[PDB]
Parts: structure tokens; C-alpha cells; sequence
């Protein structure tokens, strides 16, 4: 897949507002706690799965960038 931005389609699986407010709290916080994922939750009308997967996501190809240069 081809990693950066993405807006406009409303469509699809995420729109442009949930992946904007996705990768800004994936920016300050590692891990949304309950009352931050459920808030997320409201407004960009996702379920605290979807966000913690999304997140996860996200969280993952960071551990192989931070510490990674083990090959």
C-alpha cells in the first residue's frame, strides 16, 4: 500500500475528518485511554475497535522504524 494523506471520497472505510483526527492523536499519545477512545469514538462516529485497530495499525510499523535497525 502507499502510506500519506488521504481526503475527500466519504465512502469508504475512513473519510478525510476520521483520517485527519486519526493520525493527530496518533501523534501526542501512543495509546488513546477509554474516556479519549469513546470521545473519538462520538465524533468521528467510529466503535472503540475500530479506532484501537486503526491505531494499532499505525503503532506497529513505528516499533520496526524506532528500534528496528536489528537487520
Amino acid at each position: 500500500s502507499a502510506p500519506g494523506g488521504k481526503s475527500r471520497r466519504r465512502r469508504t472505510a475512513f473519510t478525510s475528518e476520521q483520517l485527519l483526527e486519526l493520525e493527530k492523536e496518533f501523534h501526542c499519545k501512543k495509546y488513546l485511554s477509554l474516556t479519549e477512545r469513546s470521545q473519538i469514538a462520538h465524533a468521528l462516529k467510529l466503535s472503540e475497535v475500530q479506532v484501537k485497530i486503526w491505531f494499532q495499525n499505525r503503532r506497529a510499523k513505528w516499533k520496526r522504524i524506532k528500534a528496528g535497525n536489528v537487520s
